């Protein structure tokens, strides 16, 4: 499985997932619009979210944008 | 298309991409901070990544920094 590490304009950073990891996730904060941190990577299971955080979880190549 | 071959301070090494190659890429390892190798060049398609490697893939002149 291939996930994105970063995504912008069209600049995407691509990684190949470890064995058994077939999910791509994206983590971002809930009340931030003024240039928020965003976290991406591979996962064996959809990451559980934290207090003020959403996690996108998807299962296709380079899906977490 | 023009891609970077090397980039630093402000010293950039510039190349002109072959016909049909309109992507610039950048390849770098995943757990290395202590002066890592970095690979840059032109591409017809975004290079697939390797085990412990990220590949940036972008589509503008001299975009892979």
């Amino acid at each position: 499985r291939l996930c994105l590490s970063d995504y912008s304009i069209f600049s995407e950073t691509i990684e190949i997932c470890p064995e058994g990891h077939n999910y791509c996730f994206k983590k971002f904060p809930k009340g931030i619009t003024r240039l928020p941190w965003v976290i991406r990577g591979c996962a064996a299971t959809c990451p559980k979210p934290e207090a003020q955080v959403y996690v996108d979880c998807c299962a296709r190549d380079k899906c977490n944008r």
